[PDB]
């Protein structure tokens, strides 16, 4: 984020935050959640949001043929 500001835990409310401006994929998602600002691992991020991902169940969205989630619209 802004002057290395960031989400520093891997939640729920953040990532709707993201979906709800635009539709993301995980790959995008996961920029958002860097280890330098969580000392989560890449494995330990990846599996939580993955977790994060299936109980929002967010709408998938078609963009440039890889599957996209979207709280918006
Ligand atoms: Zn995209």
């Amino acid at each position: 984020g802004p002057l290395g500001s960031g989400d520093v835990q891997v939640t729920e409310d953040a990532v709707r935050r993201y979906l709800t401006r635009k539709p993301m994929t995980t790959k995008d998602l996961l920029k958002k959640f860097q280890t330098k600002k969580t000392g989560l691992s890449s494995e330990q991020t990846v599996n939580v949001l993955a977790q994060i991902l299936k109980r929002l169940n967010p709408e998938r969205k078609m963009i440039n043929d890889k599957m996209h989630f979207s709280l918006k619209e």
